[PDB]
């Protein structure tokens, strides 16, 4: 994977992968060809039997700063209004349609700024560690438009009712502390330890067997959405598809 | 608006409009009166660019003891059956059909008494700031009546399940810091500061575009009834909805 | 009369409060095909006895329950047809949360041990619950090759964050009495030699109450999670004239 | 003479209540909107209004939204206005309408385009008029279907065959309005008025508080699972027993 | 034997076709408290019986059922405690539908007459329906002053058009066979002579089937009607691969 | 486009974009090649201003006879354990996943042998129009197989209650104007007028905004999801949204 991707790295050892946004000039902004390489990147992991568990990351300080706007509007303004169409799906399809579901456990590594458009993957990666140190927020408000894509949703499905109506409305910044005592990720630590808490997550994760972590981790994100009666069929269903596989 | 209601009253200060319950003699208790006011300030308050962000609070000791069911068992029991839906629409109407969603930021500053009925509106305020010697209950239970309208689906959006139905199911009251605690509120502070706290955070609204923050907020409500594959399609509609009504 | 009723369940009811004793101490209360038919039995049976007016779910000695026998379950399924699995999950969803979760009656967990895999659905569908800190809980499911299984995950979505949710359901880690109640899985957590005590206290409070209203109550937030504010407008109205009616 | 885009003519408990600007067939103004709430929730409280019948003075039932007498009242204003005028047309059209107090029929003497199709489905039932003509011309001048009448069609009428009128825009009589159950039944015209009221005097019958318990049930039993609707649907019944 | 097992139910199976008749014609099969209960044991022992593979539900003399013995219910709730009530409502819903809606079994309803009210619920719990030309249907309670209980309301929401389906609720008219044919209530309308012959040759196509794979298919849906496209994707497949795991 | 895929081939004529599904000895079986080679299909047609409506049609006899199963079986065995999800979401992302939602209007031109997979891509067309002569059947049931893919689910959003169970149970076929009558699709004509009647059609969806025709469609499919309450939200979005895009 040296040198395969523009806009992204990527290191494997020991059954983990770390994926690493690498734009680091500019805080890792997510822009259409970052977008594009990323769903390269998570197509190609899927299929790669060195890699166990995923882990995010960015190159830097940042985590990442969420869209790039000058890439976006270039790509878009050059082109006819469908191509907006098509720039949309290519960042769902990494951030979320492929992430939230993915066949392999995942893990959100956040070392630094995580803002706007970042909390979609926040929060389709099924854990998330961060640094005390990292700095959150939706500057969305204060940049004139609402969350975009799934910032919303990642959102109500991690953080309280008024927290995540007070971050959204205020634009307000928060640390990683915070983030974890709203439940925005599992765990906030030293930034000096995160990697090591990060790999020891992994490590377990990696103990246990695909196909059942697999069946447990969707079931339960699906289950969210399903009534108890719903759930008795889903839920077995998922049971006895991984006992066959 | 001196003088312009019975029951409430609308003081509107640089840009942020109190509204202020005021039937204090009987706690603010929501009468069918004070619901057919209240339904006509939100839609005043709404065509006034005078207001930029709602405060509703109650004067006197009391945010709301909660519904008025004497003056409600009193109309509708001297009146035909058909009278109540006609109350109960006229209470929905402005406690979530249209503040839950309202064109307005919204803030609740619960000074004192906040029971029963109370908690509808509590959550469709879109941020809401308790004193600490404020007193919440769902008191409901221990009168023989299950939470009534919307409160306890007010509940359940805000506040844990274990935790909703240990309050609906006892009927026993908390304090300001606990509902913070709980999610129900957004923070506790000394009613001495509560309006300084209050007046700090309604500034920080009044600065955004009023047409992003509405799209932002209600997107938000929204989005929570919603999967992610259906939220693609609606928040991206309210994000390019939001570029057409503010341009 | 429920002196030696049943193999695997006790039942004492005193003063209102039916505890409902889990009783196979020696495979620490797991649940087998035997425990689930005659749990079925004591839920019904208990549903018509005017003597029980709460029911208190707990388990012999050190246990609240393992979770599912699944030797005892793995047992009878390799040896008979394929359909016995369909009755023997039957009887074990009939139990543990389509009888239960809206039960007619009110009902508490207390959580004096051990708690694992599939007791977290009857957990969850008991209305309260009240754990000794030193209760160990986990999901040990995923270490045993095997997703969780019946409504666990649903138990779990109900009351625990999402983060913290998938940590435990995907690592298999096991947390004590202090850390399920801050995560929201009871309402408390107490020394296991003040849980009868507080359990007790509980469920007086909880007698204080009609218990039609009382079932109103508790069915209707159950149910209000599930719908929109404005069907929540009918279901929960619905709910209140139903209570008023019967009584 | 009470209103200026609306009549109501009320006759043994049957309230006709006739949208009212003929020479612009009956389209729906913001004026109108207004109107149409007073009318209902004056009906609703009027003890002499059993069961309401939804039809239009002259040749029309509704052309639907009047975009006219719309962009007048939004471009004197100020964005926030908008806000207001759509909240008054959702009022009418099905918020008081779909779940009203009373039962209500819609009876269609004529043009039913774009707009109509919301109120029209609103209505518990709908006799229409083989003469009848009905369409979604929305997308032929531009705009999607707005407010609720992409709903109204999912309601009523099958995926295919909502699909296809709602993206060719092409019009349809009355017998088919009929066949595709956008309507429960379609008569000739001269026949209409008498089918209406017979249907309506069957439901002046039955005791009001049981009838709405059991529009208002099925409506919304269409959204919940049957877990769900067994809590729900008992609960109506509990309701309609209580209120009597 | 179940040669007279049950008072109000008779099982008889014909080579793997079991036909379960419901069985009081002196009161054209009305469903009694008595009846509910000994429906639901019915079907449970059929689930087991390997001898069973369609289940096909009938009435016994001129009528399939004429719904609920409200003389009987009336009766047994004024005499017995108030919670009596809710397990007679909960033993309805349990053979009715709860076990019959998704049974593990291929179902088929023969409905050889009078089938009016409650009966709509099983009705459409029946995977598949065959009507006599000569049956007549109603939803009459709306005449008696009752809305329709129990799951009647969606029986006809999952089945009949919406303006049809109401037209029918709020009249309370009947309709004979073709037209419950033509409205989709059931699959089929034949005259009463050919009824059983067509219902045989119905079930004998459904014994064709392996059991386990015709359950997934049936259950897969019935279920995915209430799920949107992206939750079907997994569910169906899902359903697909729990098919394979167990034949 | 002339020979740049395998299984497909598409054909543009005054904004037509025939896409034909192409291994007619196969009768169109949807292999996992044919899954990327549609979603690439899908993806460039997207992207070209001179295609503004498509329809999906089937070389020789067959519309599809569903998936190649053989193939798919071949594969899986072969493959490591994680190529079947791979194959499974590939076969969604153009049967429905990029189609059902797509920006331009669709019509499935139905001109023989439908079976089993092919019910997805089916529904997930707009609109769709059948030859008289062609039959349909979820025969996977007698094979020992219930539905897979979205199947179910295309035939509960067309078909009603009772003869979506009836067919899905028995694996009985149904012809074209049954199928018609059924809901599954809007028309059947004999298969000597299909052609014709398809254009026509797909004439009349061309003189309309494509952007405005897209906020109808696709709201029309969201709605069906949500309550009125919701949808005066959605619906009053995707006006908005069509009025910017405009």
């Amino acid at each position: 994977y040296e040198g395969r991707w523009k806009t992204v790295k990527v290191e494997i050892e020991d059954g983990i992968a770390f994926v690493i946004l690498n734009r680091p000039e500019k805080r890792n902004a997510m822009s259409p060809t970052l977008n594009r390489e990323m769903i390269d990147v998570l197509e190609t992991l899927e299929q790669d039997p060195a890699a166990g568990v995923l882990v995010l990351t960015g190159a830097g300080e940042a985590w990442t700063a969420g869209m790039d706007l000058k890439e976006y509007f270039r790509e878009v303004d050059a082109g006819p209004e469908i191509l907006q169409e098509k720039i949309r799906r290519e960042a769902s399809q990494w951030q979320w349609k492929l992430l939230r579901m993915y066949a392999k456990p995942t893990i959100a590594m956040v070392n630094g700024w995580c803002f706007g458009g970042g909390f979609s993957p926040l929060v389709a990666c099924d854990l998330a560690i961060c640094a005390d140190e990292a700095t959150f927020g939706l500057s969305e408000i204060n940049w004139g438009i609402p969350p975009g894509n799934l910032v919303s949703k990642a959102m109500a499905d991690t953080v309280g009712h008024r927290q995540s109506l007070y971050y959204i409305m205020t634009g307000k910044t928060f640390g990683g502390q915070k983030a974890a005592e709203m439940g925005l990720v599992n765990e906030s630590v030293p930034l000096a330890q995160l990697r090591e808490v990060t790999i020891e997550l992994a490590r377990n994760l990696l103990e246990k067997n695909p196909v059942v972590l697999r069946a447990a981790k969707h079931g339960f994100k699906r289950c969210r959405e399903l009534t108890w009666e719903q759930n008795e069929d889903y839920l077995y269903a998922k049971l006895d598809q991984s006992r066959l596989l």
